[PDB]
Order: structure tokens, then sequence, then C-alpha cells
């Protein structure tokens, strides 16, 4: 339903309203400074103290609203990925049983399931690059699972690809249209 | 979990 592209507003709403309360903070910090010129040391040392305090809160409330907006949307995304995927492959494999064969539909049954594919693919790349952009540190850490997750979408579609060739009629007959849909992938 | 799961050549 667009789920990544909904993700980018509100990572764009989560920015705008840090750097909002960021600015706020460095104005009264400005006016603290300032009002604390005619007060005693100790006031002086509070002041900086306060705002110091309130810039670190920020910064740990800003981190703490990304890891769980992150967090959330890949849950989302995948049982998403996952459910498309579910179904593009069960109704291939529907396809593939029709007696006579329907090379045809086998072909329009099995671009979903590869874009299906795809998609789970591209958007599990494009959330490793930003890990890697953003934290070399936990990008190390996740990069094994993250190749694992690759390892699983390239060998299932290559299992489900495999079914293609098991049934010969259907295979010779659109060879040229799939090798054609593969390339491009 | 996985191909498996959807028993294709006997049930669902
Ligand atoms: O050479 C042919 O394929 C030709 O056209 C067939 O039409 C097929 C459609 O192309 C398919 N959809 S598509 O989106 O246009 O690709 C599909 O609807 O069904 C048709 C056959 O494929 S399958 O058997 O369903 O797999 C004609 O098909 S017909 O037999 O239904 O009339 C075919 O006769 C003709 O040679
Ligand atoms: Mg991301
Ligand atoms: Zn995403
Ligand atoms: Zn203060
Ligand atoms: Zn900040
Ligand atoms: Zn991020
Ligand atoms: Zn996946
Ligand atoms: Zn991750």
């Amino acid at each position: 339903e667009n789920e990544h592209a909904h993700f980018q507003k509100a990572k764009e709403r989560l920015e705008a309203k840090h750097r909002e309360r960021m600015s706020q903070v460095m104005r009264e910090w400005e006016e603290a400074e300032r009002q604390a010129k005619n007060l005693p040391k100790a006031d002086k040392k509070a002041v900086i103290q306060h705002f110091q305090e309130k810039v670190e809160s920020l910064e740990q409330e800003a981190a703490n609203e990304r890891q769980q907006l992150v967090e959330t949307h890949m849950a989302r995304v995948e049982a998403m990925l996952n459910d498309r995927r579910r179904l593009a492959l069960e109704n291939y494999i529907t396809a593939l049983q029709a007696v006579p064969p329907r090379p045809r539909h086998v072909f329009n049954m099995l671009k979903k399931y590869v874009r299906a594919e795809q998609k789970d693919r591209q958007h599990t790349l494009k959330h490793f690059e930003h890990v890697r952009m953003v934290d070399p540190k936990k990008a190390a850490q996740i990069r094994s699972q993250v190749m694992t997750h690759l390892r699983v979408i390239y060998e299932r579609m290559n299992q489900s690809l495999s079914l293609l060739y098991n049934v010969p009629a259907v295979a010779e007959e659109i060879q040229d249209e799939v090798d054609e849909l593969l390339q491009k992938e």
C-alpha cells in the first residue's frame, strides 16, 4: 500500500520536528545565558547544566523515535511482502497444474511472482544501504542476517523457476519470454 | 516456513 513512501514522509516529519525543537532550545539557551550575567556563578553553572541536559534529552528522544519508526516499518513491510509473495507463488503453482497446460497464463503468474521476490530483495537492499550510510557499526553487525535474507529470496526464486522446466511443454514455449524477464530483474 | 509449508504435492 506504498508502505515505504509512508515511511519517508513520517521520517521527514520526525526530522523537521527535531530541527524545530532544537532551534527552540538554542533560542531559550541564548535568553537564559544573557539573563544569567546578572546572577551568581552557581546560576551560571546551572543554566549551562540545564541546557546541556535539554539538548542531550532531545538527541535521545529523536534517536528513539527513529529506531521505533524503522522497527515498525520493517515489520509492516516484511509481513506485507511475505503475503504478496505467498499469494503470487500459490497462484503460479496452481497455473502449473492446469490440464491441458496454459503457458501464457503460467508466464503471467510467474512475472507477478518474480516481481514479488524482486520487491522483497530491493527493499532489503534499500534498508541495508540506509544502515550502512548512517551507522557502519550496526551495518557490520546485520550484514550476515541481510545476506542470509538475500540467500533465502534468491534460492526460493530459483527452486520456483525450476518448476517451470519441470513441465517441458510450458518451458519450451515461454523460454524466450522468461530469459527476457530474468535479465531485466 | 518454506515451499514445504504450502504442501504443494499433497494437501495445503
Ligand atoms: O498465440 C497466441 O498466444 C494466441 O492468443 C491467445 O491468447 C492468450 C492471451 O494472450 C493470454 N493473456 S495476455 O495477457 O494477452 O498474454 C490468456 O488470456 O490466454 C490466451 C492463451 O493462453 S493460456 O492458454 O491461457 O495460457 C489465444 O488463446 S485462446 O486459446 O484462449 O483463444 C490463442 O488461441 C492464440 O493462438
Ligand atoms: Mg530503512
Ligand atoms: Zn523501507
Ligand atoms: Zn535553567
Ligand atoms: Zn539532533
Ligand atoms: Zn535511519
Ligand atoms: Zn523476504
Ligand atoms: Zn534490519
